[PDB]
């Protein structure tokens, strides 16, 4: 069974009138895996959150299945699913009833109307969030303890020299008795294999911030993810990198004509068709 | 016995000259009520105040009364008035010696003339301090405990919602459940009587900064006070309400011309004949 | 024997390609005397820098002599000269090599070097460091305890008045009773003399900014020194004082053409023939 985004509560007894809040707090995640036998209680159709007793007696008329729409479920006192931490978007109507609600967890172009704060998403791309590699590897190197990794995110420690990069076969000669390169912002560009004198060229891993690439949401809900200055093979529909970066969720039409939606740095995107398509500008 | 700005010491053994100095001690109020048997001692003429004993020795040719005039008092070793603690702004001659001073807690245009530091104000309006109207009240609402009061500056306590304001009627209409409401500005705006249900509105009470409506010393010293934002029912010869507040020591004519002196929000202000009046522009 | 700038070794194993490094460490400083048998060993030629070994082994034809010229010696394992804390400026090669150094310690003109972090220093004025003239005296004066030096910046003590500038006789006459004088800025400008009572003007004590006058390296090495607001009968080849201030190192010739390089308030300077020469402008 699957849930409508059915369950949304009201966190504090406040009143608000047309405003859309934002709470931290334990909702139920929208399109979330319920089972058809706090936490979520429902029956066909009355309602219950239990964390505090929330209830909603709504009319409803179906078999076998679970009602899509969204109510808003009432303190009482002070299908089923469980409950997790989660940023919500509500809405609130001029009389205090939330009418509808966005979970900011889920999908992409839900984070969007987060950073936004506001239901209707226009045309264009939003930088929601930043892409840090995180280094799944850890080498220490010590003169005559682990093996020379390389084209890699690693943490390494040479002879106690502790950092973070990816390291590279470098094409600078150090002089016999250096061990580590200097750059002008004074960060430490090279180092020095203390095994086989090896010089090893050290860069800073993949930093990057995410964008959602959307045309609109009054035309469709289809987006693409946008990742700045990373390559895929580091990322955790169709992929496919571009000057700018990797782009999820798109396609790699080899045509060109005007620009329609500036992504960054040349290729711009475009909506066409019921198909997102990216072209060189 | 009236003190015609007699009891005035150095404070400091420090040469100044031609400057105007802010002195906070101990000294006489101008034109205070003295005794016609720190405290302030003169007989006709030796002037003593006691604190260090300050001397001065100054002739005089009158009877059954005090001198009229200003007097320095210099420091001797280390009628009768008694000294409060007050602001005095000295003028200091170009041989140190005090001529004239000004007490900056007895009427309008006094501070005026500390604000501005000058014995001469010129032809305007001048923000001296400002006005809050302190609440002379205190309720305390629960549910099944004091009466509840509406339209005046009252501390208040809604079940624990501690604040201060003044309580309305609002013809806002809030869940059955919901106890408070909160502007967009992350404020209680309205409040639930947890008695009768009653939707109460919060404000927050009369601020606003005093003014002095002064047509420059060198034609006369006939002032007005102007408040802003404020009622004069909530205020501590003419009183009228204008509509940037209250306006004490003016006229109301009805008469409307050029304006003379911008008091802010419409009126303006002007000097006629001995009489200040306020008109419409 | 002299150290024509002879003892620099690599002060750590880092690598840097064509950058001006600052090293804050135990140098040998530029043209010191050295015996002719941290310290500096050389014998004719293996030169030997113990703190740590460095060595460096240079091919040499001289005799009863100390060769002239650079030599960076490297670290080994971890004529006699000391060693001694010295701001070194260090030119890096692109393979890492030091090629040369500045000691900005030993004259003028190398200060400069260090200022601008450039081996080369344009035609101009540059201001390296200030000058605060040091009181070599210290009176303190009590009523019926030391003489009363003026004209000299010394430190003074009038009865708790504890302060630092040099005393003149002033020409302003305070009250029988004030004891010092204040100006404007709340600072003390005049005391008074416990003893005969005497007035004293209170002067702060010359504070400049020393400047070199250089006509650029490309030219000459010939620098003058600029002290900017300061007399010379106070500062610690030809001495003359001017309008900016007093001018060591240059010339007072009485003529007066175009303006070459301005100092400063007027006179200017300029390069003539081997000598420098100054101009009222
Ligand atoms: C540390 O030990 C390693 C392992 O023997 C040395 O690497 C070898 O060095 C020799 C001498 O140049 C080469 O012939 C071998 O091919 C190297 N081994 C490999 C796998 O390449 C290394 O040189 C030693 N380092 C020091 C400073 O002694
Ligand atoms: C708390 O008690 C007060 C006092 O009885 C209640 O106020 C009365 O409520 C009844 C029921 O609606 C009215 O008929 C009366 O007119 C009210 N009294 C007055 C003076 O107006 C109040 O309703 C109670 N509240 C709760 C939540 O029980
Ligand atoms: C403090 O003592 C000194 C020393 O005697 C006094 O200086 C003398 O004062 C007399 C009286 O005016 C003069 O005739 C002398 O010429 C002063 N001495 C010198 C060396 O000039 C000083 O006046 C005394 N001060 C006080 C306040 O008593
Ligand atoms: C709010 O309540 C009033 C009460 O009559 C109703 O008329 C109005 O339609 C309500 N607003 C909404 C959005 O339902
Ligand atoms: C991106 O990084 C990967 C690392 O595996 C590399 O193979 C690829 O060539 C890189 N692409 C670009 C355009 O830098
Ligand atoms: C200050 O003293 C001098 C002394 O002769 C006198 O001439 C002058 O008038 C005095 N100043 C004032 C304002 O009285
Ligand atoms: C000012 O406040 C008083 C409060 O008693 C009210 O009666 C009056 O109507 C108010 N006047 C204006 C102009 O708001
Ligand atoms: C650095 O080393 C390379 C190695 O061949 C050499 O060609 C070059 O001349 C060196 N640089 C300097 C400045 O000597
Ligand atoms: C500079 O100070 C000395 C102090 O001994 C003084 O003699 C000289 O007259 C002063 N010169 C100028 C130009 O102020």
């Amino acid at each position: 069974t699957n849930s409508f985004t059915r369950g949304v509560y009201y966190p504090d007894k406040v009143f608000r009138s047309s405003v859309l809040h934002s709470t931290q707090d334990l909702f139920l995640p929208f399109f979330s895996n319920v089972t058809w036998f706090g936490v979520y209680f429902a029956s066909t159709l009355r309602e219950f959150v239990f964390k505090k007793i929330y209830s909603k007696h709504t009319p409803i008329n179906l078999v076998r299945d679970l009602p899509q729409g969204f109510s808003a479920l009432e303190p009482l006192v002070d299908y089923v699913g469980y409950l997790q931490p989660r940023t919500f978007l509500l809405k609130y109507n001029e009389n205090g009833t939330i009418t509808d609600a966005v979970d900011c967890a889920l999908d992409p172009l839900s984070e969007t109307k987060c950073t936004l704060k506001s239901f209707t998403v226009e045309k264009g791309i939003y930088q929601t969030s930043n892409f840090r590699v995180q280094p799944t590897e850890s080498i220490v190197r010590f003169p005559n303890s682990t093996n020379l990794v390389k084209n890699k995110c690693v943490n390494f420690n040479f002879n106690g020299l502790t950092g973070t990069g990816v390291l590279t076969e470098s094409n600078k000669k150090f002089l016999p008795f250096q061990q580590f390169g200097r750059d002008i912002a004074d960060t430490t560009d090279a180092v020095r294999d203390p095994q086989t004198l090896e010089i090893l060229d050290i860069t800073p891993c993949s930093f990057g911030g995410v964008s959602v690439i959307t045309p609109g949401t009054n035309t469709s809900n289809q987006v693409a993810v946008l990742y700045q200055g990373v390559n895929c093979t580091e990322v955790p529909s169709n992929v496919f990198q571009t000057r700018a970066g990797c782009l999820i969720g798109a396609e790699h039409v080899n045509n060109s004509y005007e620009c329609d939606i500036p992504i960054g740095a040349g290729i711009c995107a475009s909506y066409q068709t019921q198909s997102i398509i990216a072209y060189t500008m």
